């Protein structure tokens, strides 16, 4: 919470978030107002992650490698992941991996048991950049993404997600696989 800058909302990056925040919003896009909007800065995983993307970017079948996706979080976790970002060891139940879990739609996220609200009745959730890369299907089991099986060089998935077909949900295993870029502040009207 010592590296977070709010943004007017009469700036260019505030209308980005907020828009893409809206439109994956779904269900609940007429129930939720935004409170805040933070930039999160922390140059040293962002290095890590940048290192991580460019081994990716070489050697990855599927396109993109990279999404931004969204992760509610608890209002005491908030300063953890602005110091040193996701913490997989903080694992609702891990259905699809002991990992941390990002949602491609807000929808997700925004829900209660994901992003439950403070004393203020305010809700965290998190945009993150996510290298995704080329995932596997996730289950409950997994300390790691899946196996690739015999016949490939690399021993494992970039990625675990609900379905292979349209995944919805990506679980990440590397501290530095995920960067936080704004902290969305929101709650229900
Ligand atoms: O945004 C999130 N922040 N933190 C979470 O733990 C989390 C978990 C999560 O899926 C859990 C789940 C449960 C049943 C079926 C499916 Cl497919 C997925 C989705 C989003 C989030």
């Amino acid at each position: 919470s010592m590296n977070l800058e709010r943004l007017a909302e009469n700036t260019g990056e505030f209308q980005e978030v907020v828009r893409a925040f809206y439109d994956t919003l779904d269900a609940a896009r007429s129930s939720i107002r935004v409170v805040r909007v933070e930039r999160v800065s922390h140059p040293l995983l962002q290095q890590q992650y940048e290192l991580y993307r460019e081994r990716l970017l070489q050697r990855c079948e599927r396109r993109p490698v990279e999404q931004v996706l969204y992760h509610g979080t608890t209002a005491p976790a908030v300063p953890d992941i602005c110091a040193h970002g996701f913490n997989r060891s903080f694992c609702n139940a891990t259905v699809y991996g002991k990992g941390v879990y990002f949602a491609r739609r807000a929808s997700l996220s925004v829900q209660d048991r994901y992003s439950p609200p403070n004393a203020d009745g305010h809700k965290a959730v998190f945009v993150a950049r996510v290298l995704t890369g080329d995932y596997g299907q996730g289950r409950r089991g997994l300390r790691a993404p899946p196996l690739r099986g015999p016949g490939h060089v690399l021993l494992r998935y970039d990625s675990a997600v609900d379905c292979i077909c349209q995944p919805s949900i990506f679980v990440i295993f590397h501290d530095t696989q995920a960067l936080p870029t704004h902290l969305i502040t929101c709650e229900h009207v």
